[PDB]
Order: structure tokens, then C-alpha cells, then sequence
């Protein structure tokens, strides 16, 4: 069982570590952080060269190492983008695919996030699975470190998995978060530090909102937070409690910090009690650090812990994310221009509460977020809210009227607009 | 126990068994046929008398049962209907209401159907809770029939419970099904038939879409089905299958009709193994009649039945329902201007399938059902969609990128709109 000799038969190049990629055929990699550069780097440029062609890269959540490489727009008509859902680095390729004469550049693939692993395994198909590891530990193993999501399946489900070694990222305990060496097909080094999430600052309404919302969290409350500020910034404000449990989509710097402060326990869970459970992680520096050998931290498949059945199982779970608009139903909306089964898992949850947050305006004080009609997909369902929060306050949507719904929604609204907001609802006849 | 005794001190006049109900309370009633006509009436009556007002009415389901009683327009000021979810009979009040200087005359209550036993018992509370019950039995028991849903949940929950006996409503056994007298409050009795849901003549293409969706019901499929003509016709197609199972939410004729004819065992199940589940069931009287007394048939509450993770705990579920509208992403609308628990719980069964099907056309041929984007909000949201089934054929939708799910879809449209639809798709860019 030697594994320094099976290492170093797979330590290779990224040329050649890519080189066997097939055109027409389907890759796929880790979210975010656990997007690996070299090997990306290496594909973009043998496509560059029009080396391979007609391949799909599906995904979810891409950052710039991604966009950088294989998806830059030049690239597009060799390497296709199959985003799972739409970021910032698609809403950019969109913008310029539309002025060049409307060509079509982004392929959009509608799907729940909790079934990632099974359409990515299953419906889909992927023949090549690139992810960045932490390094080979004495026992022949990788760490998909910062990763769970769908690439603990994936990793196992294409034909060939390839791991770009980085010094840098966390070994991290998990659910088939354990890679062993004869599970890998090919591997490159490539000690870089980690992608990180920008720090943004407490606009002043956070300090109300994080406040209100605060009050709503129970004891022993399990939480997930959305990546942002305002959940960021409410976890500064449980350094006061204990015994907080943590079941999260994505694990935040905020989060950490109340692991790291013994805020954070995990006594009080059903599931995977004494440890915090999240699918993925994004953050800084410091974040990637203190998650290396951590022993009281578990990542696990999102199929699992975006799982509303399984997120229920857990008792007061908390459940505190950011939208851009609430309209009077009052259905929400965080799309510029996942959550949801935490949304439904937290009002199963015994004791649970599923919090919606956003601030009543913008711009200034001169755009109201709480509008009177979402136009027109909505990310959250009038059926499925139950607190919404601005920093004039929080209320219970279940078992509300029409009229209730939208009465108590503009209370919530910045008074400049209360009254545009009753007479839209009053045409609306929602009152 | 002397029940005879118990009946007597409770058995009454509807007038009477209505009397002390508080103006400004809330109340309840079972859905569809459990509707208490002699109650109702009792209770109509005494808000024409001005003696009761402010009385809140939540239900789910709506006959003319108390569209003729309780819900008269004239009432509307004294008994406030809290729908919690639109139908005819609503559909026809809102319309008087608009056209009587827009007045707002049904207060709309938003929720998941599966949500309805806490969110009536929790949320909302319940004062008064009436129901159609079968006679009570030699131990004193009476049976909520055709009922369960939220029913059986409220009957206990509401401060006080008024049943209607009436001989005509089949004794039916299933979770918390029976009621002992000890429990009831008050007792007025009204045999007359049980109304009836409207036998639907069929249509030409309901032929080919039953065979296409017969070819999807894998062998011990456990079946969920809708009303209407088509699922019915499809219990037609389904005559020959053995060793089916049932957990439905509507107990209709079509799936009846495969328990008489043997076809539904109940054997391949792993919940509920040899019983037919359903929560509540609407037929004629025929089905009515053949439901007493059933061994093989057993009721459960709406929080177990529609429950995703309940409904994907049984292998081979297939759920089927009618829409009205499909649009190439592909969202789906039912309404002209529940389910969905079965789409997702169908999917997640091991060997599942959900189906929605429809018509490719209305009005004779002149309107397409696959239109290129649904107006306002979806009820079936694209994320969720599985297969679709028109007479022209079936698709499943997971995975499929935007541009694939268009242009299947439209394969799927009446061939004179599909150079429309196509047009449309590269307008909205999904080509």
C-alpha cells in the first residue's frame, strides 16, 4: 500500500493533467474557492489554441478564477457555460453576448440547489471533475477542504477526477469530504492562497435590523446565515448567547467567528450533534486558516444539508437571509436584475423561524425595496415566507389575509412611502 | 361509556347547535362534501337575523354547499370568508364585489395546503370546527368519511366541534378518522346525498395524452392523482397493471375504480402496505357508497399525506396532474386568472415521476396552452418541473439547459404555434 508512489505517478503538469479532456464532453468543479486555477488555466489556453472544442462546463457559483479563464467571452464558442445559476461573472457575459449582434453566450440550467449532485450525477452526466485539495495527508487522503456541495458526489461520479494540491486550503472534516489517492486520476500542485469574499460595511439600518432580528433568535437556536453583510453582522450581535448550533448552506466568516468565540456548541442539535454542518465556505484569509484540522467542524453533500426534512430535524433552527425586494404578498426577491429550503426546513423546524431581512430603501433614501408587486419571478413565494424584517421591524406572514399581508407590510415600508404603497395595494385590492 | 346517554345530552337542532357560537370568532369546516348543509344553513340564517357578525369562516375546498348558505353574497359583512384558496364560488363573489364599487369580499389567505392543520390550529386558531360525520357506531364512534385533511387536526383543535350526522356518509377508517362522542360537542342530524363533484364528458386528446402518460407508470407504481377527465381516463389506460398502490391527496373514482377492479394492492408500498391513502376524496355517489366500510382504505391528515418526504418514502411514485398553461421554461399555471407537494415528493421517490400534462390547445384549436412566458406568478415553478405530457408527446425537463427545455417544449406545442413559440423563444433569448 505505498502512496508516495502512486502520488508521484499522478503528479503531472496541467497540460497534460487537461490534455486528455475530450471536446463535446461535460466537466465540472468546485464552487468558488475550490475552482483550481492551473488546471483551469491549462484548459482555457488549450482552448485558446483551439485545441478542444463543444465543452460544457456546469456549474454552480463561479468566481473569477473561473471567469478568468475558461469563461472568458473569447473562449465562449469553444467552451460553454452551462451556469446553474446566474452570478455576476454571467450577468457580465450576458451584457456583452446581447451587444455582439444578441448571441447567446450563457446557458442557463434551472435547478434546485439540493439536487445539484443528482443532476450533475444523474440527469446531466460529467465526464471530468476538476477540484482544488489540501494536500495528500500520511494516510493517501485529499480534503476537498472548503467543498462539499455536489463535488463530494461528482468527485466519485465522473469517469475522471483531477485535484490541483494546495498548501493553502484547509483540511476539512466531512461527509465523504476525504479523498483517498487511488480516487484520483491525475494531480497538479499549485500553492496559491484563497479566493476571498469582500467585507462590506453595517450601512446603518443593519444595526437596527440585526437588532430586531437578534430577539428572534431563540436559545439554543441552530442557525444558517446567508452570505452578506447584514447576517455578518447579526452573528456580532449572538457573541452574547450559548449553545448555538450551526446547520448552514455556506459556512461565513461571521459564523466562524462565533465558533471560534465558543458562542457555537452544537449541544443542542438532533443531527451531527457537536459539530457545525455546512455544504460549502467562502470568506477570507483568516476564515481558511482557522478551518484547517478544525475537529468540531463537519461539511456534508447539499443534498443533505439543504434538505428541509433534514434541516427540520434540528429544534429552533434560525434561518436569517438578505433579499433586495418584498412586495406586498409580500413574496421576496434577491436577484439584481437555495435559500428557499431553509426558508421551508426553519418553519418545520420545532420552535423554528425563517427571517427574510432587507432594508426598506436605497439609493439615498430614494427607492423603496418594499414595492407593491415583484415583476415577475419571484425567489421566495408568498406561501413559503414567515418573518420579514427592515429596520422598522419584523412580522409573521403565516396565516395572514391579503390584507393583513399587505397592512402590516407597509408599516415596514420607509413612511416616505406608505402612502404610494396603500394606494398600490388599494387598486391592487389587496386591502 | 352509556352513549345513548351522551347523544341525547348532545344531539340538537342545527338552530340550536349553532345559537351560541361568538360573533368575532373564527371558524372552520371540512372541505367538499364534509360541508354541513343543515349547520350551515342554521348558520346562515342567523346572520340574516343580524344575530351574529364579524365571524371569520377558513376553509379550503369550496361546495355549493356554502356558496348557497354562509357564503351568500348578501352575508358577506356579517361572515367573512378566509379562503385559503380560490375557487368558482369565490371567483363569483370578487367579481360582485369589483362590480359593486370595489368592494373587497373574500380575504385571500396564502399557505401551503400540506401547512393547513397548524396553520388553522396555530396560526389562526379555531373556535368552531363543524363536519359531516358517518352515524355513530355500537362503541360511539363517529367517522369523519370522506374527510380528513386539516379536518381531523381541527376537529380536536377548535374549542368546540358540531358534527352533522348524515347515513349517507361512508364510514372510513384512518389516522385519527374516528371521532368517540365524548369528544364532539353538539350532534344535529341530516341524511340527504352527498354532492357530487361534476362528471366532465371527455375530450379527443385525452386518448393519446393517457397512453402517453400510461407508458411513464412503471410496474407498483404508487399513484397520486388529481380530478378531472384526464387522470380518469388514465385509471382507464392503467385496467391491466397489477400490484399498484395509492397515496393520493383526492381519493377520485378513476383511482376507486382501479381498487375495485383489483389492479391496487398496496403490496409494493413501504408506508401504509395494503391501504389506499388519501386525505380527503370527492366522487359521486357510487364511489361514496362503496367507501364504507372499506378494509383496504384508510385516511390520513394532509400534513402526512402531503408531505414531500411522506410521498418519497414510496418507490415508483407517479404523480399526475392537469395544468392549463405550460411556457418554455417550462413553469406551469392551473388557474384560469397542493399539487406541487406531489411534483417534488414524486421526483424524490425512488423511481418516481411527476407529470403534468394538458391539452396542447382551447377554444377548438384557436389558443395555444404552450405560451412563450406565464403572466403573473407560476404553480409550478420551472425549477421544479419533471415531465410534461401534451397529446404530442412528453419531456422531462431536469437538467435541461434554457434552450433545451425550449425547444423541446415547443415539440410539444400544436404544430400551428410553433413558429410562434420559436419567434418568441429568440425575443426572450432562449433560443
Amino acid at each position: 500500500m505505498d502512496i508516495r508512489a502512486l502520488y508521484d505517478e499522478k503528479l503531472t503538469t496541467p497540460e497534460e493533467a487537461v490534455s486528455s479532456i475530450a471536446s463535446g464532453s461535460h466537466l465540472s468543479m468546485g464552487m468558488f474557492a475550490a475552482e483550481p486555477p492551473a488546471l483551469l488555466k491549462a484548459l482555457a489556453d488549450r482552448a485558446t489554441r483551439g485545441d478542444i472544442g463543444d465543452l460544457r462546463v456546469y456549474y454552480f457559483e463561479t468566481a473569477k478564477i473561473a471567469g478568468d479563464t475558461i469563461l472568458r467571452y473569447e473562449l465562449n464558442n469553444r467552451i460553454k457555460p452551462y451556469s446553474m445559476f446566474v452570478t455576476a461573472v454571467e450577468r457580465a457575459l450576458i451584457r456583452r453576448g446581447i451587444e455582439d449582434g444578441g448571441r447567446k453566450v450563457v446557458n442557463y440550467v434551472p435547478s434546485n440547489f439540493h439536487q445539484a449532485p443528482r443532476l450533475l450525477a444523474e440527469e446531466i452526466g460529467i465526464d471530468t471533475f476538476m477540484h482544488t485539495v489540501s494536500p495528500m495527508d500520511c494516510h493517501g487522503y485529499f480534503s476537498l477542504g472548503v467543498g462539499n456541495d455536489y463535488s463530494s458526489r461528482i468527485a466519485r461520479s465522473a469517469r475522471r477526477f483531477i485535484v490541483e494540491v494546495n498548501r493553502y486550503m484547509p483540511r476539512v472534516q466531512g461527509e465523504a469530504a476525504a479523498i483517498h489517492i487511488s480516487e484520483v486520476d491525475a494531480i497538479v500542485e499549485n500553492h496559491v492562497p484563497l479566493i476571498e469574499m469582500p467585507v462590506r460595511s453595517a450601512i446603518p439600518e443593519y444595526t437596527s435590523i440585526s437588532h430586531i432580528i437578534a430577539d428572534l433568535v431563540p436559545d439554543g437556536a441552530c442557525l444558517q446565515m446567508g452570505v452578506g453583510a447584514l447576517p455578518n453582522l447579526v452573528c456580532g450581535v449572538l457573541k452574547d448567547r450559548n449553545d448555538l448550533g450551526i446547520h448552514t448552506e455556506v459556512l461565513n466568516p461571521g459564523l466562524v467567528d462565533l465558533i471560534r468565540r465558543g458562542v457555537v456548541t452544537n449541544q443542542r442539535k438532533t443531527l451531527d450533534r457537536g459539530r457545525s454542518v455546512f455544504t460549502f465556505a467562502m470568506g477570507q484569509q483568516e476564515m481558511y486558516e482557522y478551518l484547517n484540522d478544525h475537529p468540531a467542524i463537519f461539511s456534508r453533500p447539499v443534498d443533505y444539508v439543504n434538505d428541509p426534512h433534514i434541516i427540520a430535524q434540528n429544534d429552533n433552527v434560525v434561518s436569517i437571509n438578505a433579499t433586495l425586494q418584498i412586495d406586498l404578498t409580500g413574496a421576496c426577491n434577491s436577484e439584481h436584475m437555495g435559500q428557499l429550503d431553509f426558508v421551508r426546513g426553519a418553519y418545520a423546524s420545532k420552535g423554528g423561524r425563517s427571517i427574510i431581512a432587507t432594508p426598506s430603501t436605497a439609493a439615498k433614501g430614494t427607492v423603496s425595496r418594499i414595492i407593491p408587486r415583484i415583476d415577475g419571478p419571484v425567489t421566495t413565494p408568498r406561501i413559503d415566507t414567515h418573518y420579514i424584517v427592515t429596520e422598522f421591524g419584523a412580522v409573521n406572514l403565516k396565516g395572514l389575509s391579503s390584507t393583513e399581508r399587505a397592512l402590516r407590510i407597509i408599516e415596514l415600508a420607509h413612511p416616505d412611502f406608505r402612502d404610494e404603497l396603500t394606494q398600490a395595494a388599494k387598486k391592487m385590492h389587496l386591502i
